[PDB]
């Protein structure tokens, strides 16, 4: 027969197998997931498939819906609850791509172990004196 949610494994964000999530730990029953163009603090730490953390991100902020940050991330985001800790193991292409990084600088085709942790989602800035410009 049939039991419902089948999840023996990694939890296929695409389907395909390359982007992954393993949450670490659930959040409360009152947290719930953000929405999608507002501004999401969370913590993202890059580090090689062998163990080497190439970046570590402890306020990372974004706006959700550009893709404003890494595939693995972003599509991730939306996918966990606040103050759940989550991880994400996607193909560099995902990651950064098949060309590689600048700086930091990432080797290509190489797969690379993000952790996701929602903090808070809000719509006001986090970083003052901080944003975009024309040029």
């Amino acid at each position: 027969g049939s039991s419902g949610s089948s999840g023996e494994e990694w939890l296929d964000i695409l389907g395909n197998g390359l982007l992954r999530k393993k949450t670490l730990v659930p959040g409360p029953p009152g947290s719930s997931r953000p929405v999608k163009g507002q501004v999401v603090t969370v913590h993202l730490q890059t580090s090689l498939e062998n163990g080497t953390r190439v970046q570590e991100e402890p306020e990372l902020v974004f706006t959700l819906g550009d893709c404003d940050v890494i595939q693995a991330l972003d599509l991730s985001v939306p996918l966990m609850d606040v103050g759940e800790t989550a991880m994400v193991t996607a193909d560099s292409k995902y990651c950064y791509g098949p060309q590689g990084s600048r700086s930091p600088y990432i080797p290509p085709h190489a797969a690379l172990c993000l952790e996701v942790t929602l903090k808070t989602a809000v719509d006001r800035p986090d970083l003052e004196m901080s944003g975009p410009s024309s040029g």
